[PDB]
């Protein structure tokens, strides 16, 4: 509960320990919260005595004038960390909404690998579902058993964006099915996954439309929603958090 | 892919088994739509037609038009028997809907642990998130193991709303934490359950506006968030199914 009084006379104390030490397990919204109450040296500041773990996730809730004056401040390194670990569509947002040459000089801090995955999803329409998703799902072939499916979801799970539903793909990685991570925990460790298979799924294409995610997500009451490509292939996932916000972003733009 | 057309042929034809063969494992909301596209008097028998477990869930889609229709028509027994099945939020929602005559004869088809349940959750504000939420939650105790937990999970998971989230309480049914599924899969099964608390949380109070479960869903970005009482006792759950359907009641009411 450390408050903008606070920091601001721990950093006129130059108390750096003492500023990381308050600011140690406090929720990212509380954090963004203090981000924006504060001014704009001070917020700079205050975001580079967070652990970039943190930081990450508190840079995807602020506004986009805090978001935007922290990118016109962190040096090249600290904003080359940043888009690391930025999740991919918290990457994309902000790419979407910076003027052309900061969007630029960003795309050529990012490594080769998040380069590619970047300017894939980039390149959906805006306001497409491809570029409101991510690729970290967690996905099992269809012959594994239910103990094999477990050990990959354990090494797996932290890294991803949500283990909730688990899906099944192919060689090829066609989409086969949508699982629960519950259907996994109360089936027999040696059963293969086709044994807990239906078969049947919803998904959404990439170019469909932003208002299509959140018109599928009420109308089948999920959580997270499949994406994929024309021939089927699993290409990514959208998350419930992201379609309220599309709901009311569209909500708004209506009146 | 059974259509308002074959259906009504095979209505026609008196083919009953045929129907209800057709109808097998069809998605709730597809039924949902079939039943709309139907004039009253077909959509009401095909209703019958289905399994109590299908036609509870399919009843809880279907427009306010067809829901009171329905309920004009069914017997006595059926709809003592969706009432029973109806989970506690939808059940909520149809009563404060009907008029009152109406939602007094449902109350007195209930069982009396049912009306106790109904009773509750209706004698929350309208518009408060106590009658947009469900009791239907998962909870384990802080002292048991993890492979304790997993086996109750195990024994409750599919007569719950959802175990994506796991509540802690204690001996008086006071709320701890609030843990992810994964996160007991991950956990050494000889470890307790305190092993493996943060000890914080987010809640909401069932006095609180429906509008606040959405803000306060949106800040912390989670697909359930539980509800508690003055002294901190775990009363329900709200999931994100439930608040994309508020926002967007709230946000056309303010067109
Ligand atoms: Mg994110
Ligand atoms: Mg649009
Ligand atoms: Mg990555
Ligand atoms: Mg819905
Ligand atoms: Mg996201
Ligand atoms: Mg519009
Ligand atoms: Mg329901
Ligand atoms: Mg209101
Ligand atoms: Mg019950
Ligand atoms: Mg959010
Ligand atoms: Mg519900
Ligand atoms: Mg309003």
């Amino acid at each position: 509960m450390l408050t903008d009084t606070q920091v601001k006379e721990l950093i006129s104390q130059r108390r750096w320990a003492d500023i990381r030490r308050a600011l140690v397990d406090e929720p990212p919204p509380h954090l963004a919260d203090l981000l924006f109450s504060l001014e704009t040296r001070e917020m700079v500041l205050v975001f580079r005595c967070l652990p970039r773990e943190v930081s990450s996730e508190v840079f995807a809730l602020l506004g986009k004038g805090d978001r935007n004056a922290l990118i016109e401040a962190l040096t090249d390194e600290e904003t080359r960390h940043l888009l690391a670990d930025l999740d991919p569509d918290d990457r994309t947002d902000l790419l979407q909404e910076l003027p052309g040459e900061v969007t630029q000089r960003l795309l050529n801090l990012l490594s080769p690998a998040d380069l590619k995955e970047a300017r894939q999803l980039l390149g959906y329409p805006e306001d497409s579902v491809g570029r409101l998703m991510t690729p970290d799902y967690v996905a099992v072939r269809p012959g594994w058993t239910v103990a094999q499916a477990l050990d990959h979801i354990r090494r797996r799970g932290t890294d991803s964006e949500t283990i909730n539903i688990i899906y099944v793909t192919d060689d090829r990685w066609k989409l086969l099915d949508a699982l629960e991570l519950g259907a996994f925990i109360l089936a027999d460790p040696d059963a293969a996954v086709r044994d807990i298979m239906k078969g049947s799924f919803v998904a959404l294409s990439a170019f469909d439309d932003r208002e299509e995610a959140v018109r599928v997500m009420q109308r089948y009451d999920l959580f997270v929603l499949p994406v994929v490509d024309s021939t089927g292939v699993l290409v990514g996932i959208v998350t419930a958090d992201d379609i309220l916000d599309v709901a009311q972003e569209e909500a708004t733009e209506d009146f």
